[PDB]
């Protein structure tokens, strides 16, 4: 039987926007937001089964910056007054047989001067001999940043929305 390990990778950054405002627009209503922002980034987001919840399986179909390639997500858990989004990727390139499975988490924590950190957590389920690669992680995590920008950009021109 393989050896069976968690590779944890956590990386964050801030965002002038607080914590309610910015959970409610990038993660509550992402599958709405993102493709109509950013369509080059997110074509859509389906929700395949559940509700929204714990248990929902939603597949996301990239635009052509991503050459309209796709994710599933699995959503482990969600806690809305502390602002934390758990989710699994289920289906997708960055998994092989040497990774079964990536688990997320995005914790929103406040600062004192108003604004908010960003807080990614990435557990790599391994099986066998790891072979986990810098350039493969850090190209993940400027993926995600570069994105945050383009919502953060949006959310700063648009402030009556996500209140
Ligand atoms: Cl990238």
């Amino acid at each position: 039987g393989a050896m069976a390990g968690v590779f944890t990778y956590e990386t964050e950054f801030t965002s002038v926007i607080p914590p309610p405002r910015l959970f409610k627009a990038f993660i509550l209503d992402a599958d709405n937001l993102i493709p109509k922002i950013a369509p080059q980034a997110v074509k859509c987001a389906e929700i395949i089964e559940g509700r929204g919840g714990v248990g929902t399986i939603k597949k996301i179909t990239f635009g052509e910056g991503s050459q309209f390639g796709s994710v599933t997500h699995k959503i482990d858990g969600i806690d809305k007054e502390n602002f934390v989004y758990s989710y699994s990727l289920i289906e997708g390139d960055a998994l092989s047989d040497k990774i079964e499975k990536i688990s997320y988490e995005t914790k929103l924590v406040s600062s004192s001067d108003g604004g908010s950190i960003i807080k990614s957590t990435s557990n790599y389920h391994t099986k066998g001999d790891v072979e986990i690669k810098e350039e493969h992680v850090k190209a993940g995590k400027e993926k995600a940043s570069h994105l945050f920008k383009l919502v953060e950009g949006y959310l700063l021109a648009n402030p009556n929305e996500y209140c």
